[PDB]
């Protein structure tokens, strides 16, 4: 219904280390009147999965109720059901894969009875994307238009495929549940074809839970882990992916990692870069790095210090009229400056340019 007059750019961070992993996250409200994103980051899991980890981004719609309940409870719905536990020993590929499906369906029904019982007024829904990381497998999980990727060996090794209504199997399901896809939207309103919650979209008679207008069924992919080649995993809501592609962001994160090992800082840079590339949505990013994540380079740090200083001089020189920040950005862009961060471009450097603009024209 509304945007803010000015963006809420305050970042919320977390970070941790364990099972050979390091992780950082950053969430920001941005231009939207509410923050309806949520996340989960836990290293070491209950009930004998000490050496497992779990990370997840939740993009909530029509309120944050569903997103928040998921962020605190999706994991135990996933690991504490007979499908995940099942077979006598350690959980197999199938156990894990079926366990997540059950987890997804059962928490959905759980939330439906809770809402029915307590007479809930919110009509919210949420995407989930994440990884369950075991000693030898990364299991990617997706439900909605949030997205995850694996950077392996300097390249995009795998990414999750967003559930858009106009996708062929999604459209088919929607049509069979008596709906249509109008442009990109389920009956002209809903932009996503899979989510937790959205219970009004889940009331077709004589169609299973996975056969409704909006499905809670996750897509799960088993990637075998690689001690030598596994570099980092990026999970983010569409607030990020709307304005940056797989290759770009993966190239950009690499560039940043070659400058800091501070993961919260890298995530802040993803989020600011995205706000400046024009994103007007809530943004949340998680960055999980593996032992062979890119390393800090003495040279890349110098190049960044050089580039920073260069951008400071241009600003000072561009001010002879006294142009506003917007106009300085325009001018700087039309200079076609070399060596800007890959993917990030000029946008990834606005905090540096702006801080300087302020040093010189503070009023
Ligand atoms: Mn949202
Ligand atoms: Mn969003």
């Amino acid at each position: 219904g509304a945007f803010l007059d000015k963006p809420k750019m305050e970042k919320h961070n977390a970070q941790g280390q364990g099972n050979g992993l390091r992780y950082g996250l950053s969430s920001m409200q941005g231009w939207r009147v509410e923050m309806e994103d949520a996340h989960t980051a836990v290293i070491g899991l209950p009930s004998g999965l000490e050496s497992w980890s779990f990370f997840a981004v939740y993009d909530g719609h029509a309120g944050s109720q569903v997103a928040k309940y998921c962020c605190e409870h999706l994991l135990d719905h996933i690991t504490n059901n007979q499908d995940f536990k099942g077979s006598a020993g350690a959980p197999s590929v199938e156990n894990v894969k079926n366990g997540i499906r059950t987890g997804f369906l059962e928490i959905d029904e759980h939330m439906r009875v809770m809402s029915e019982k307590k007479h809930g007024a919110d009509r919210s829904g949420s995407t989930a994307v994440g990884v369950l990381i075991s000693p030898q497998h990364t299991y990617f999980i997706n439900c909605g238009d949030s997205r995850g990727l694996l950077c392996r060996n300097r390249k995009v090794h795998f990414f999750t495929q967003d559930h858009k209504p106009s996708n062929p199997l999604e459209k088919e399901r929607i049509q069979n549940a008596g709906g249509s896809v109008m442009i990109q939207r389920v009956n002209g309103s809903l932009a996503v074809s899979r989510a937790l919650g959205d219970f009004d979209y889940k009331c077709v008679h004589g169609k299973g839970p996975t056969e409704q207008l909006v499905s809670p069924e996750p897509e799960v992919h088993d990637i075998e882990r690689s001690e030598e080649d596994d570099q980092f995993i990026i999970l983010a809501c569409d607030g990020i992916w709307d304005v940056m592609g797989n290759e770009e962001l993966c190239d950009f994160v690499r560039s940043r990692l070659e400058v800091t090992d501070d993961l919260e800082k890298v995530c802040n840079e993803v989020v600011d870069t995205c706000l400046y590339k024009g994103s007007r949505d809530n943004m949340s990013v998680i960055l999980i790095c593996f032992p062979n994540a890119p390393k800090v380079s003495p040279e890349a740090v110098k190049k960044e210090a050089e580039l920073d200083k260069y951008l400071e001089c241009r600003v000072e020189e561009i001010i002879k009229g006294v142009p506003d920040l917007v106009h300085v950005m325009r001018t700087l862009a039309s200079e076609n400056i070399p060596s800007l961060p890959p993917g990030g471009e000029l946008a990834s450097k606005r905090n540096v340019i702006e801080a300087v603009y302020n040093r010189l024209n503070p009023y």
